[PDB]
Parts: structure tokens; C-alpha cells; sequence
């Protein structure tokens, strides 16, 4: 009898998932680390050598976390000292290293604390964040330019985002753009003066005796929100004057009326950028497209070349507007954007005409352009099979719509329906990434003729593994209800039989535009619980779930905690419909998101649930941030829609929990969805005498990803879903 | 076949003690509210009258919380509004009402959120405080006159306790002292300057979209600790066009050289008064005696009137120097002090004389003095049969000291043992108050001859309806330890059989000169888990426990965390081997000292505890108070005791965790032991990967009283403590 995969499996990773990372450095070279040794390899001919021997930097003093070369291969940027943030933020210290010279610069060094830092697209020219300023330096050994002044600590960001624009907007810390040859730095700036702070109390090591409160400006719902300003700097004018002009560019009248936000910067030609502002009511965003003016030094964007993007049915884009993808000349462009039947394609503009021609149509939608040459757009999209689940790698002739050819979908159908794909300079070459529903597997193409040139990773160690092992199975599939498709997927346990009754965990995101029905092959929790313990682990896509068109996405519009949340327990209501599902012992958990729709359905009296699980969850709308609450909820006023946002709390649903077992989970230290929300929530329990389980982590935060607080969660859950479900 | 004490009769107060709390207004009456009417009695007769119609105030408009009638029963101070702080601290709004013209005053009223208010102790004068300034009023209707200018919010405060000095040293918000006649007002100056603050959140309801920080100068050990100084005031020349004058009188010498505290201020005539002064090194203290100069108009200190108080074992006093009771002339008084064998006794003080003479004597304690006249002195001790935990009033002859007669002793032994009194103003009359073992029993006596007048509330009724209930019953015995005995109680399931094995649960405490084996009747959490849950609830006074001498209390100085937790562990180990008790099923839980102890227990690796719950617990002593911590533990440096801070930690044992089974529960808003506190054990616990349980309590502080909130945490310890046990 072959072992199955434990608890301990999982927290250990003891089956490792190979991947193949590696960095285009050019159109037919790129970077892969092989025994912490850095090699360049041909794409042609697979053959490689050492770029940097891993010996390079043993007497360094310090434990380098990252690297980068610059575009010209000159110099390679080592980062070091690293210290997290938020989501992408984080600040380290730099070193730069002199490839040719084989010597460390010492002189005119990069600060250290230093948030942000990237090399131009071209040369060698490097512009960084310290202090919440910018500075640029031509040449690596010589004296800084400072590009700002007015940066100052959770008030003016420049360069750099706050807290909302890096985790809802820019996904991102950076704020700064380098032309395409690298003479400007475009940058956006923020204002949080009167911006509310969070504030929340760290406890650090044992050996700190007053705990330290962090306070970081941070917009809840409805609240003053940071203002933003952008500008544009000619860095080949720095060595010849003394304080160069940050050239600023307007937000347009359109937006100026009220409260907005630079959602989206995207460089056309050396001297044309474009730039996509959106109203705070996130349903009309527009795309100015501006010119370099020589004889002023200064940048107009004719309205005539002005685009306006809205939305009568919700908001604007998936998360927020598509990013342009321009031609070479910069005269045309291509973006995403939902057209008359609401499913997403790709739209061909001419940068001063309004109307665009959809290049791509049907009951599909196109999850973002790749790549663009003066013949072929390469692009992702879920039209395969009817999958929305599914992903595949297509390339349509820009000379004629009507040829589409698929790259990747009959490489290897039956194990890989789920890819990536990632373009050489040039498009010359492209790695495909499958990730599902097989082992993951990576393979090299060159762009000419299409053809595979070898296979990267198989994964072949880990299969090799797996096969001593009873892995639970997947079964994606849909369910109709009211004459729509809906998907949903199912972890079974192994030697899986129909004929019995399994005990049923609900594994639920259900956020707008969440998918958790898909291809792709994870090795999770839920692989344990259902190849361990026997468990049948469940998810499904419904109302609001993205992918599928805006018909289905924007039916939560400015009603969320609603379909999202019955549609949820509708599914468990059909599942237990089928014949192997033991109706009395079926469960439901959730992070995020999906911790708030978890108690949602745990307050609502439905039966159908025995306990359910949730971790760092939402309970109010007006507790989480504007930018990502409004966008679905409007404003939380009476002239808006306050009574919804005060109708869909969890602490409203508390005397419902008496009928399930619930375990509330949340880290100290989060700084997304604040401690306060499930604090909110332990309190309207208490107050109506309802008995739950809890647990809080000490200075986790919404990713409780620590090492030891990551297996002592998972192993907390554990022992409550097991004895929930009276298991050994 | 009767009904059991259930949890629900604990929580909702099914069986009510009745008390009798009475008010002595001068030598021969006293208040007692009944009705909610006011009665006054006659002490020699029992006969009453109607002091003031509960309808008095039907149309006052607000709730009253309390009442204070001047000590000439010509007003009436009226509390509304009431806002709790901490322990004893509070502010609300005050109104007057005149007795004798039967009207409410609404001229010159007292300020809304006052901070502190008393009547002078003769006639009708007012002392208040507001801002953090004192006010003094003559009349009730007439403007008040301004004392201090300085009142500085969180950092002077004039005439009321800081944090600190509320909590650990006077156990009162107020720092005013009224002289005998009302001539004089002496009070305390805090400066909190340079303390640090403790900082933690508070969520209040969810209407609040923000959580507030609370603040407060908080020392831990070794912290910057508050300044004081110490003024008198004559408020029988104070005038409407000239500033009131303070006159300082400074602490001496041998408390200027360091850090010191102010600890204890008594007035010994209408000119004369006494203050104890205390090093930071809690083991030496200084009493002034100062009397007031008619010529200047200054207080003068005599140093041959000093006296010094120290310790060679420990720290002075139980918690602090004892209080000093002056004679009518003020020329000699009477303080409990530890004698040369370590155990506190009465010595008898000449105000000018260095050395004093112990008028009681024996191996037992005095524990208060309770009233004194020119032939006796009544005090209440632990002697009468060697019981610890027993308490009778005595009173010795001041002209023979071998003349000893126990007043309470005989009454009632077998229903009496732990008595409380309350002397009328001349101890012409007292009030005995008994608290067990049996149900409470209240009694007036006459000093005179020692008659037992009359029965106040014998509880006939809680008698009665006890009686169709099976209750525990409690055993009081001791065990021996290397010559010493200890003394434990259990509390016995109804129709205990000591042929049968019970599980047994220890509720400790175990601080320094706690006593948790006494025998007090008590309706607790306890009375449930024997009555209905047959669990044997048993306490231990170890080494560091109060009343036994300092043989006893000392030996645990400097060292906390080490033989009052071995202790238990005995005590458990000795019980485990009695033939009730069922060795696998022993549990341990206590409350803040409580909590830090079975914490530590929990942590020993003993093997003895099956599992333990730890509410708001200290886990570090470098977290908690500078007063109390240093008391005992003396300087967090490495020139004092530093390494034994840093062994006698939660975090270090985590890892001994691993088999037993942990609830950790505390409130968030806890401003005594703060969160910090578990929030390092549980992240401790996580770093060695142990599983335990876990509760929060949202803005609760460290009572975790509020109505809700204390029903759900005994509910959720209940069922924590049945499932650790195997009880259904
Ligand atoms: C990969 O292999 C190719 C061809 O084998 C290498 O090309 C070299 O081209 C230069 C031209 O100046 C010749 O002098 C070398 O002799 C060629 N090498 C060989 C092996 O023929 C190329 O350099 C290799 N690239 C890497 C990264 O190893
Ligand atoms: C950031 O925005 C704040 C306003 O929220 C600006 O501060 C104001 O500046 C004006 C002009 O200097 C003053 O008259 C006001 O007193 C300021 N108001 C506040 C609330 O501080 C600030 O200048 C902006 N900073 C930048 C760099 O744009
Ligand atoms: C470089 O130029 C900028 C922009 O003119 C200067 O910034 C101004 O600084 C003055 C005071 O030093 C302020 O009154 C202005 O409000 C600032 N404007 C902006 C946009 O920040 C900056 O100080 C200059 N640096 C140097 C060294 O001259
Ligand atoms: C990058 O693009 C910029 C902008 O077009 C180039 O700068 C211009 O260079 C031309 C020379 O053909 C001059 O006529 C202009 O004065 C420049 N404009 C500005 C704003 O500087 C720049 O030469 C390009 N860089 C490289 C390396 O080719
Ligand atoms: C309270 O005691 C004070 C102090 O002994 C009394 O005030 C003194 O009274 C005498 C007699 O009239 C005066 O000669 C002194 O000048 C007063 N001394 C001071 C410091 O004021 C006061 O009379 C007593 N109060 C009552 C109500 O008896
Ligand atoms: C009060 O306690 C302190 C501290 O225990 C005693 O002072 C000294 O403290 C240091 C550091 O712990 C020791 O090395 C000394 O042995 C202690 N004694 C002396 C004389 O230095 C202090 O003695 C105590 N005071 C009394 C009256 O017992
Ligand atoms: C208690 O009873 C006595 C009666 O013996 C009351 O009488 C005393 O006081 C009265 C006024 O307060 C007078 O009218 C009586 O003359 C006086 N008698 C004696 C012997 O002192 C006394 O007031 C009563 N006390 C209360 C509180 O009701
Ligand atoms: C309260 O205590 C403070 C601190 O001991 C006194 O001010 C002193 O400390 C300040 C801050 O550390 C310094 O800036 C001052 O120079 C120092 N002395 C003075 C006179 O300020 C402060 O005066 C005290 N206040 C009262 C009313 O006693
Ligand atoms: C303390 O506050 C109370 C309530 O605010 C004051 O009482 C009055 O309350 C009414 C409304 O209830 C207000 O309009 C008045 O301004 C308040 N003052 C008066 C004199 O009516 C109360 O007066 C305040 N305490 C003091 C000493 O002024
Ligand atoms: N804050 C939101 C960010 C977000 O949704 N993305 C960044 C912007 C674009 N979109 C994405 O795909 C994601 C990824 C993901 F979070 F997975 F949705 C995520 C988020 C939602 C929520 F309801 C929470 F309570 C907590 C939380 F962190
Ligand atoms: N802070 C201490 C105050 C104190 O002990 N008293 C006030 C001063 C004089 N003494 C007393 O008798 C008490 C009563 C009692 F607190 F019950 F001991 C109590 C205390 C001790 C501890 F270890 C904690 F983690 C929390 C806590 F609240
Ligand atoms: C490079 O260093 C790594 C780690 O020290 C080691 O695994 C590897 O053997 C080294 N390179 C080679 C070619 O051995
Ligand atoms: C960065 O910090 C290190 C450590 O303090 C210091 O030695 C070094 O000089 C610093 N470098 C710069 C550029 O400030
Ligand atoms: C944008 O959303 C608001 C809120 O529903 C709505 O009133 C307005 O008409 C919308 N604009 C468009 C173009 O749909
Ligand atoms: C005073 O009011 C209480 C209730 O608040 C009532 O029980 C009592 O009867 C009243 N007093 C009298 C003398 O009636
Ligand atoms: C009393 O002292 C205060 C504090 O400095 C001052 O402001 C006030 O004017 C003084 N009043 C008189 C009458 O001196
Ligand atoms: C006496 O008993 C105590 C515990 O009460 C123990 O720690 C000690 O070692 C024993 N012996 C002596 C000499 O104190
Ligand atoms: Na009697």
C-alpha cells in the first residue's frame, strides 16, 4: 500500500514542483541560475557558459537576496539587506558591480534604505527612490542627481506608491517610468496629507518592552483619498544644467471635476506616452496620449487623440483599465475592452480616432496581449474547448483577422491546458509555461516557424515521486443554473467511489473576478485533505466569478455580499445533490475575500453548513480600502449606497452562528484587512452569546506566510475540520 | 435528585448573597439604603427614620450612580454620568442637593467630568478635582476657589493618582487628604513627564471606521517612573482676589540621593501629619512627622521625629509600608511591623523616639488595625486556632498587653471563622461581618461591654433556597514541606466519596502574600465545576504566600517565577497521590499572577497537567509595572537582577508546551498586563511549532467584567476544561 500525501508532506514540501525561471537579457540570450551559479544560454542552440560563477561573490560580507544586469550587460546590480514591506514593497541595500572591470564600485554608492531601483531600458543609466525621492545617475561611479525635493515619510511619495496605489492600482512600489531609449523618466507623485492613518501595534521580538504602533495613511471606504500628480524629466539634459525641469502633465478636465485616480502609464514611442486616469466612481476612465514639444520642452495631449472608456453595467476593466499595447510607429494600438455582448477582446485603435475594430470575438475573452511585431499579435485567452478554466497561447496576422493559429493547445492536450508564455527581446523565442492539469512542464519555441526547440523542465523527478504516492484527482465540469454555465472543480480522494458518502469542504474565494475552478495542478492543503483524510475539497465559480463575461462578473455590481454568497451555498446545496456527498458533514473555508464570504454563509441560517473556517476575512465594507471597495460599491453615503454597505457586514448576521462551529482566524500585524475586522466580529459573538473558535497570530500579517506561523495554521485547521468531521 | 449549582447560576446570580452595608455617620447612628431609601438607624435601640424618599429625585432627569452625604447631613452630593477608567479611576458629573430647604443647588455647580470629588470630614466643604487641577468649596453654592495651575492631561497631576500610583500604591484615583477638622488639605503632585506610554487599540462599536490608540504613561521595570511632590494647603484663609499658596514640605534626604515614592500620607492631629517616603529599592522607607508652624506658616519635619523602616529579606510592608494610627494627642502611635522572628505585629511608637515596642507577639499576624482608644486598640489577626486563613477581631489593654480578649473567636465557630468589622466614629459601636465559612452573617455589637446587640442579615434566605441544592462542600487542612506546612483547600463535589477517583482541577493565584486557602464562602466557577461537573477545585499557598511571617512571604524575593510555581507543582504532585484523585485528569488555570504561574507550571515539563488555561497572564516581568515588578524583582540591569528577568519568562519554556494542552485567553484593551504580554507567548508557542487554544477579547481590559463578555469566557473555559477531562 502506497503512502498518501500527509500534512507534513505539504509543510515540508517533500515533493518539490520544478520550475524554470529564467531572464531574456536579449533577442536570443537569456539567464538561468543552476547551482547558484549564473549562466547565459543560447535559445538557438541550448548551449551555455558561465556569466557568473557562483565563487563571484563569497567574500561579499553579505547574503545577496536578488540581482540585475543592466540592458547593456556592463554592470549587474546586487541587492542585499532585504527588508519586506507590503505586497511589493521593500526596501534593501545595493552594490553595483563592474562586469568588464571585474571590480566593485566603492565610490558614489546607492544609499542605503533604498525603496525602489531600476536600470534604464537602454545602457546603463539608473534612477532610484530614497527618502520618498527620486534621483538618477548617468553612469554608476558618479554623483547622484536629485530629481525631487518635496518627499517626505507617509505625506509626499515620489517615485514611489502609497499603500492603496501599490496593492490596488500599480501592483506595485514603483511609480516611475523610463522612456523606451531611457531620455525620459516619467513618475507619478503622491499627496497623502489627509489621507486617515491605521494604526495597529507591533510586538516585535520578546526583547522590545513597549510595543511600537505602526501607522501607515490608509483610505477606507468613503475617506479622504491620497491625490496624484505626474510628471516627466529629460535625464539627458541633467550633466548640462543644474536643477532640471519636471515637466508636469494634467489630469484632464474630465477628471479634474472630483476625485481621481493615475490608474495606467504606458510609454508609445521616445516621445509620445500615454496615460489612462480613472474617477473615483470607477465606471469612466480616460486615455490621454501626449507628445514631446520640442520647442517648448514641454508635453500636449491633443483631445483629438483622447480615448474615454466606460462601463453602463459595472466598473471599468477587470480590475482596472487594459494597458495599451502600441504599434512601432505609435500610431495605432491595441487594448483590451469588453465589447456589445460584454466578453473582453482585443480592439485595434488609431491613436486620433474614437472608434476601434474588435480583432477578436465570441463567447470568450482574451486574458492579455503578450507580445506585438509589425506582423503577428500574440495573445492568452480561455477560448479553447469552451474552458474559461483554460489557457492557451494563440497569434493572429495583424494583415488579416481571420488567421488565428493556436500555439499551444494541441502541444500536449491531455496534460496541458493551462499556460504562460514568455517572449525574448524581440519575440524571436518564447518559453511556454503548462501549469496544469499535469505536472508543470516548460519548453522552449522559436517565433520564426513556431517550432518546439527543446523541452526546459519535464518535471520528470517529481512524477517519479509521486508515483509511491495516492494523489487525489481533479474534476473540473459545470452545473446550469438558470440556463448559465457554472464551473466548478473537485479535489477527490483517492480510489474515489461514487457509491459512498464523503464528507464535503468547501474551499471558497468567490471575490469579483476570482476564478477558483481551473486547470491547473497545485499541491496544496487540500491535496492533503483529500488524499489523507479523505476529504472531497470544492470550489466553484459563481456570480461574479470572472472570465466568463460582464453578464456574470458585474452581477454583484454594488451588491456585494449577495450572489456571490448564495450562489455559494447553492453550490453545496448541488453537490450534496449528487449522491457522494455526506449532507451532514459538509464544511466551508476561505481567506481574504473569501473569509468574509465564508461567514457570510455561516450567518446565514441556511442549515447547509456543519462549521466552517475563516482567515484574515472582510466583516464591513467601510473597513476595507476605497480604491477596491468603491470600485464595486459605489460610496458608502445615503445619496450612494450606504444602505448596502451597512446591510452586507458580517456582524450583522452573529445570532446565525449559533447554529455551526466556526474558527476566526487573523494575524496582528495586517495591514490589508485589518485585525480590526475580525475583532469586530469576535465582539458582535460575544455580545450575542455565540461560542466560536479563535486564534490570532502575533505580528502576521495578511499572508501569514512566516515559516512557523504558515505550518501552525494549517495544522490548527487541521485538528478543527478533522474533529468537525469526527475523523481519527 | 435535586438540582446542581449550574453555570447559568453563576452567571445570572441565581443564589444572591445578602449583604448589609451600613455607613456610620457619627458615634451613635449609621446610613443604610433600603427601599432605595435612605434610612438612618440608631446603633444602641435599632430604631430608624427616613433620611431621605427614594421619590426625592424622581424628575431629576439623569440616573444616579451613587450618593455622598456631607458629614453634617446638611447636603447630599449627587453622581451621574459615571465613565470608568481603570481600577479605582473614574470621572462623572456631580449635582447638590440641600437637605434643610429640600433644593437642588444650581449655582456654581461642580464641572462636568470631574475627576475626583470628597466632602471635607467635618462640616460641609468640597475638594475636587477637574483638568487635572484642585478646586476647594466652601460652600456648596458658592464659587470655588482654584488650588492648582499646573493640571496638565498624562502629564502633571494634582490631586489624583497616575497609572501607576492607582493602581500599586494607594488602590485610590484620589491624592487629597482632608486634615481631621477640615483646616488643612494636603495632596500629591505627579509629573509623568518622562514616562513612556503604552500605546494599544480600541475599536469601540462598529460604527467607529477607525480604531483609536489609547495612550498612557505606563513604566515597566526599569522605565522612567513619575516624580512626586507633596503640599498642604489652609483653605480656612483662602482668598477670591489673591492665588491660593501651597506650602511643600520635601521628602527627606535619603530619598532626594534616588527615585523614591510617596506611599503613605496621615494626618496624626488637626497640625500634625505623617508621610511615609519609599526608595525605588522597595526595602527601605522613611516616616516624617511634621507639624504645622503658627509663626511662618510652614510645616517642619523634625529628624529626631523620623522613623525608618527597612527590610534585610524582602521589601517593606505586604504590598507597602503599613498606615501609622495616632493617639488622640498625636504624640505616639501604633504600626504593624515585622518583628525580629519575621512576623508582623503591633509596635507601639513615641513620635520622638527611635525605638518602638511590640505589643503582640506569637506565630500569626496582625492583619489591620481597625480602631483605637485611650484603653484598647482592635485589631483583627489570623491567631485563633493557628488557621492562616481565619480571621477574628481582638482587643488588647494598652495598660497591660498581657490582657488579650478575642471578640469574635466564640460567636458562632462553626459558621464564623473569617470576620471583617467596622467601628462606629468613636468605637462606641461595631459592625461584625462575617464571610464564612458558612453564608454570611452580619451582627451590631456594643464596645462597652462587648454586647451582642442585635443580627443585622443572617442570609436566612439564600439559607433556604440553598437547601434544594446539592452543594460542594469545602476542606481547609494543610501538608508538610521540610518542616513547614502549607495550607490548600478543595473544594468537595456534593456527596463526595473518597472511594472514587475525581479529576481536579488547581486554581492558583500564587503572588506574593496571596492567600488563596481561607475560609470565605464563595458562589464562584468553581461552586459549578464540583456541584455539577463533580471536579475537585483545589487551591495551595506555597512559598511567597501572605500571613505566615516572611519566612514564608520573602522567599520568593527576587525570585519570581520559581518556588511559588515549584510549589504547586507539589501541592499537585501530593495530591495526585490521594486515593480521590485520578492522576490523569489534574488541570490547572489562573488568572493574572494566576495566569503567569500556570503558564510557568505548564511549562515545567513536571508531567503532572494534563492541560491549563492562562487568562491575561504576565510572560515577561520587563512588561509589567515598575512599582509592583521592582517590588520584588528589583532592577532589570546586570548590576541587580537582570539575569534572573530574562530566565524567569513564558517564551523561554515554550517547548515544554508540547505536552500539555493550552488556553490562552486575554482582553485587548487590557491596560495592566497589556497583550503584548500573550501575544509573545503565543508567537513563542508558534516558533517551536505547539498547537494550544486560544481567545481574544475585543476592547475588554484585564476584569474582562463586561456582562457578555464574562459569560463567554466562563462558557468557553467550561467547555475547555470538560473536554480536557472526558466530561460530557
Ligand atoms: C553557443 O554555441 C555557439 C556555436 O557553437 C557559440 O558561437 C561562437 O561564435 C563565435 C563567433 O565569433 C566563434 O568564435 C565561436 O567559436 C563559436 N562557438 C562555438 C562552440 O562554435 C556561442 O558562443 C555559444 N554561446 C554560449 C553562451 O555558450
Ligand atoms: C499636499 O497636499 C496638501 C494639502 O492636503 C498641501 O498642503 C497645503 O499647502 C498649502 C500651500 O502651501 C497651505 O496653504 C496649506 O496650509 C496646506 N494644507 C494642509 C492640509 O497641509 C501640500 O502643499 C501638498 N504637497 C505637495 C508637495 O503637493
Ligand atoms: C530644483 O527645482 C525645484 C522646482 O523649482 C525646486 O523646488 C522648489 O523649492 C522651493 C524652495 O527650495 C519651493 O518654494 C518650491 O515650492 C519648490 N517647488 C517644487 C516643485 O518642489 C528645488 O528646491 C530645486 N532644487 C535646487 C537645489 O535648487
Ligand atoms: C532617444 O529619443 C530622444 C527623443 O526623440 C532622442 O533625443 C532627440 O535626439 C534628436 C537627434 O536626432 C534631437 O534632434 C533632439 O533634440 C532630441 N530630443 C530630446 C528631447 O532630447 C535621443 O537622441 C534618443 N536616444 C538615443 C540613444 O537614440
Ligand atoms: C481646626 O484646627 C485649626 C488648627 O488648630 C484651628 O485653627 C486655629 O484656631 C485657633 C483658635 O481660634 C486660632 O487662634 C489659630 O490661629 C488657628 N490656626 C490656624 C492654622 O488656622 C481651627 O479652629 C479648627 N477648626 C475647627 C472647626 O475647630
Ligand atoms: C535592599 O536591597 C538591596 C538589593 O538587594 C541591597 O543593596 C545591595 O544590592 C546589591 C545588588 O543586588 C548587592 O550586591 C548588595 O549585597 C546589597 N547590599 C549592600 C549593603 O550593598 C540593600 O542592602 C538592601 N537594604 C537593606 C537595608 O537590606
Ligand atoms: C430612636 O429612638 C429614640 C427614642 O428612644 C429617638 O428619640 C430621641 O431623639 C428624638 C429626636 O431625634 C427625641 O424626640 C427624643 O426625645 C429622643 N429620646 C432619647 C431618649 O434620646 C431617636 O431620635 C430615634 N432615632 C432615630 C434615628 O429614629
Ligand atoms: C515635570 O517634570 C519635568 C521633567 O523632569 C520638568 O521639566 C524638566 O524636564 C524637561 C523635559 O525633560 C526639560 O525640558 C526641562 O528643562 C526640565 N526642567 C524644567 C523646569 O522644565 C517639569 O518642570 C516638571 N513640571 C512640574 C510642574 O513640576
Ligand atoms: C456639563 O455638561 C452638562 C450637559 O452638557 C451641562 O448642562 C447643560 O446642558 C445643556 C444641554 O443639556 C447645555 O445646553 C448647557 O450649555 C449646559 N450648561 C448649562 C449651565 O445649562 C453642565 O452645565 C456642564 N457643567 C457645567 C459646570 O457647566
Ligand atoms: N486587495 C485586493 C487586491 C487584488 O485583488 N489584486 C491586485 C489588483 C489586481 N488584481 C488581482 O488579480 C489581485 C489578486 C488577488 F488578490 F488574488 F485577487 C485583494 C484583496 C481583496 C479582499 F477582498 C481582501 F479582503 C484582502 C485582499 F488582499
Ligand atoms: N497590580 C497588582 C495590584 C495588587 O496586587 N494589589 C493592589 C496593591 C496592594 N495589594 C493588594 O492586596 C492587591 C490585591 C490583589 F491584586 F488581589 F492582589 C495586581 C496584579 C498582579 C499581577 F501579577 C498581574 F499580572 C496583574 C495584576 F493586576
Ligand atoms: C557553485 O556553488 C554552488 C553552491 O556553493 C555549488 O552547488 C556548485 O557546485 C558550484 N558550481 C559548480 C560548477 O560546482
Ligand atoms: C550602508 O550601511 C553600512 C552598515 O552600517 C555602512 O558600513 C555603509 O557605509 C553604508 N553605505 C552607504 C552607501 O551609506
Ligand atoms: C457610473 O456609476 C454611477 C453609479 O451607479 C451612475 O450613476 C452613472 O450613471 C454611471 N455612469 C455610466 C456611464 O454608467
Ligand atoms: C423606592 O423605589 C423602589 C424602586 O426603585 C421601590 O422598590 C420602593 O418601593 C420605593 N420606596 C418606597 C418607600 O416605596
Ligand atoms: C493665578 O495664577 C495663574 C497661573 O499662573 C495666573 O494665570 C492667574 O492670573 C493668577 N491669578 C491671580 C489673581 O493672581
Ligand atoms: C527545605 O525545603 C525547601 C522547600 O520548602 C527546599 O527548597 C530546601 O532545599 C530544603 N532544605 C533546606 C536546607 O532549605
Ligand atoms: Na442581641
Amino acid at each position: 500500500t502506497r503512502k498518501t500525501y500527509t500534512l507534513t508532506d505539504y509543510l515540508k514540501n517533500t515533493y518539490r514542483l520544478k520550475l524554470y525561471s529564467l531572464r531574456w537579457i536579449s533577442d536570443h540570450e537569456y539567464l538561468y541560475k543552476q547551482e547558484n551559479n549564473i549562466l547565459v544560454f543560447n535559445a538557438e542552440y541550448g548551449n551555455s557558459s558561465v556569466f557568473l560563477e557562483n565563487s563571484t561573490f563569497d567574500e561579499f560580507g553579505h547574503s545577496i537576496n536578488d540581482y540585475s544586469i543592466s540592458p547593456d550587460g556592463q554592470f549587474i546590480l546586487l541587492e542585499y539587506n532585504y527588508v519586506k514591506q507590503w505586497r511589493h514593497s521593500y526596501t534593501a541595500s545595493y552594490d553595483i558591480y563592474d562586469l568588464n572591470k571585474r571590480q566593485l564600485i566603492t565610490e558614489e554608492r546607492i544609499p542605503n534604505n533604498t525603496q525602489w531601483v531600476t536600470w534604464s531600458p537602454v545602457g546603463h543609466k539608473l534612477a532610484y527612490v530614497w527618502n520618498n525621492d527620486i534621483y538618477v545617475k548617468i553612469e554608476p561611479n558618479l554623483p547622484s542627481y536629485r530629481i525631487t525635493w518635496t518627499g517626505k515619510e507617509d505625506i509626499i511619495y515620489n517615485g514611489i506608491t502609497d499603500w492603496v496605489y501599490e496593492e490596488e492600482v500599480f501592483s506595485a512600489y514603483s511609480a516611475l517610468w523610463w522612456s523606451p531609449n531611457g531620455t525620459f523618466l516619467a513618475y507619478a507623485q503622491f499627496n497623502d496629507t489627509e489621507v486617515p492613518l491605521i494604526e495597529y501595534s507591533f510586538y516585535s521580538d520578546e526583547s522590545l518592552q513597549y510595543p511600537k504602533t505602526v501607522r501607515v495613511p490608509y483610505p477606507k471606504a468613503g475617506a479622504v483619498n491620497p491625490t496624484v500628480k505626474f510628471f516627466v524629466v529629460n535625464t539627458d539634459s541633467l550633466s548640462s544644467v543644474t536643477n532640471a525641469t519636471s515637466i508636469q502633465i494634467t489630469a484632464p478636465a474630465s477628471m479634474l471635476i472630483g476625485d481621481h485616480y493615475l490608474c495606467d502609464v504606458t510609454w508609445a514611442t521616445q516621445e509620445r506616452i500615454s496615460l489612462q486616469w480613472l474617477r473615483r466612481i470607477q465606471n469612466y476612465s480616460v486615455m490621454d496620449i501626449c507628445d514631446y514639444d520640442e520647442s517648448s520642452g514641454r508635453w500636449n495631449c491633443l483631445v483629438a487623440r483622447q480615448h474615454i472608456e466606460m462601463s453602463t453595467t459595472g466598473w471599468v476593466g477587470r480590475f482596472r483599465p487594459s494597458e495599451p499595447h502600441f504599434t512601432l510607429d505609435g500610431n495605432s494600438f491595441y487594448k483590451i475592452i469588453s465589447n456589445e455582448e460584454g466578453y473582453r477582446h482585443i480592439c485595434y485603435f488609431q491613436i486620433d480616432k474614437k472608434d476601434c475594430t474588435f480583432i477578436t470575438k465570441g463567447t470568450w475573452e482574451v486574458i492579455g496581449i503578450e507580445a506585438l511585431t509589425s506582423d503577428y499579435l500574440y495573445y492568452i485567452s480561455n477560448e479553447y474547448k469552451g474552458m474559461p478554466g483554460g489557457r492557451n497561447l494563440y497569434k493572429i496576422q495583424l494583415s488579416d483577422y481571420t488567421k488565428v493559429t493556436c500555439l499551444s493547445c494541441e502541444l500536449n492536450p491531455e496534460r496541458c491546458q493551462y499556460y504562460s508564455v514568455s517572449f525574448s527581446k524581440e519575440a524571436k523565442y518564447y518559453q511556454l509555461r503548462c501549469s496544469g492539469p499535469g505536472l508543470p512542464l516548460y519548453t522552449l519555441h522559436s517565433s520564426v516557424n513556431d517550432k518546439g526547440l527543446r523541452v526546459l523542465e519535464d518535471n520528470s523527478a517529481l512524477d517519479k515521486m509521486l508515483q509511491n504516492v495516492q494523489m487525489p484527482s481533479k474534476k473540473l465540469d459545470f452545473i446550469i443554473l438558470n440556463e448559465t454555465k457554472f464551473w466548478y472543480q473537485m479535489i477527490l480522494p483517492p480510489h474515489f467511489d461514487k457509491s459512498k458518502k464523503y464528507p464535503l469542504l468547501l474551499d471558497v474565494y468567490a471575490g469579483p473576478c476570482s476564478q477558483k475552478a481551473d486547470t491547473v495542478f497545485r499541491l496544496n492543503w487540500a491535496t492533503y485533505l483529500a488524499s489523507t483524510e479523505n476529504i472531497i475539497v470544492a470550489s466553484f465559480d459563481g456570480r461574479g466569478s470572472g472570465y466568463q463575461g460582464d453578464k456574470i462578473m458585474h452581477a454583484i455590481n454594488r451588491r456585494l455580499g449577495t450572489f456571490e454568497v448564495e450562489d455559494q451555498i447553492e453550490a453545496a446545496r448541488q453537490f450534496s445533490k449528487m449522491g457522494f456527498v455526506d449532507n451532514k458533514r459538509i464544511a466551508i473555508w476561505g481567506w481574504s475575500y473569501g473569509g468574509y464570504v465564508t461567514s457570510m454563509v455561516l450567518g446565514s441560517g441556511s442549515g447547509v453548513f456543519k462549521c466552517g473556517i475563516a482567515v484574515a476575512p472582510v466583516s464591513r465594507w467601510e473597513y476595507y480600502d476605497s480604491v477596491y471597495t468603491e470600485r464595486y460599491m459605489g460610496l458608502p453615503t445615503p445619496e450612494d449606497n450606504l444602505d448596502h454597505y451597512r446591510n452586507s457586514t458580517v456582524m450583522s448576521r452573529a445570532e446565525n452562528f449559533k447554529q455551526v462551529e466556526y474558527l476566526l482566524i487573523h494575524g496582528t500585524a495586517d495591514d490589508n484587512v485589518h485585525f480590526q475586522q475580525s475583532a469586530q466580529i469576535s465582539k458582535a459573538l460575544v455580545d450575542v452569546g455565540v461560542d466560536f473558535q479563535a486564534m490570532w497570530y502575533t505580528d502576521e500579517d495578511h499572508g501569514i506566510a512566516s515559516s512557523t506561523a504558515h505550518q501552525h495554521i494549517y495544522t490548527h485547521m487541521s485538528h478543527f475540520i478533522k474533529q468537525c468531521f469526527s475523523l481519527p
